[PDB]
């Protein structure tokens, strides 16, 4: 059940900061959307970072890496100073380290990832020819309100993955803990196309155990701050009183 939420207020945040943008809330197979482009929540987008949650499932289901494995860096200047080290896939989750998902997308190989994503049915599923950027330029594409669903599965252990490489990529996602509740999740900006989509998507668990997901979906603009996608997520999080 796919519904409008309570919206006038949350609304206003996004035109507050001049963007147009979708706020998907699942909470129990009731799906509300929010925010001031509610028709963003079912348009496919490039999932950008984001795809890293699928691409660590299927590399840790596949064996292809583990946990501890440490990706060396080979010395070359990346597009971040943070990213110029050896380091492992969560540490790599946690700074959406491009090049690791990359060096890990080459080693599940076309096939196995275009099997895998019909599998678990991402978005439009298609991941064309290469192998390495395909969920950063398309041509896989996905809509808020699949990321949102993605993400509740993930979060309930519901994938079809085995239940301890879900486990260890939930553990990768942690972003921020307070009050006992914490939040999951991956910020993605897909900064190349003719229109810049900008995602946050998570989830959050209270302290009691319960699981609120979220995908947060916007027009980025160069103009803004990176963490607009924050403020504008925990703001509506707090205003709907899920944190």
């Amino acid at each position: 059940q796919i519904v409008q939420g309570h919206n006038q207020v949350i609304h206003q945040y996004f035109d507050e900061k001049n963007t147009s943008g979708v706020l998907v809330i699942q909470t129990d197979k009731k799906i509300n959307l929010y925010g001031n482009a509610l028709s963003r929540a079912n348009t496919e987008y490039v999932p950008a970072s984001t795809f890293d949650m699928l691409n660590a499932l299927i590399g840790l289901e596949n064996q292809k890496t583990d946990i501890n494995e440490i990706f060396k860096w080979k010395g070359e200047k990346r597009l971040f100073t943070a990213w110029e080290k050896d380091m492992t896939l969560g540490e790599a989750m946690k700074l959406s380290a491009v090049p690791v998902y990359q060096e890990l997308a080459r080693r599940i190989g076309l096939d196995l990832m275009q099997k895998e994503v019909k599998r678990i049915g991402f978005g439009n599923a298609e991941i064309g020819q290469q192998v390495d950027n395909f969920w950063l330029v398309g041509p896989l594409k996905v809509t808020p309100i699949q990321e949102v669903e993605f993400v509740s599965q993930l979060a309930h252990t519901q994938l079809p993955f085995s239940e301890k490489v879900q486990a260890n990529v939930k553990n990768m996602l942690l972003l921020e803990e307070s009050n006992g509740y914490k939040i999951f999740g991956k910020t993605g900006w897909a900064m190349n196309i003719k229109s810049q989509v900008g995602w946050l998507t998570g989830w959050v668990e209270q302290p009691d155990g319960k699981i609120v997901a979220f995908a947060l979906n916007m027009e980025m603009r160069s103009e803004m701050p990176a963490s607009i996608r924050n403020e504008l997520l925990m703001k509506s999080l707090k205003q709907l009183n899920i944190i």
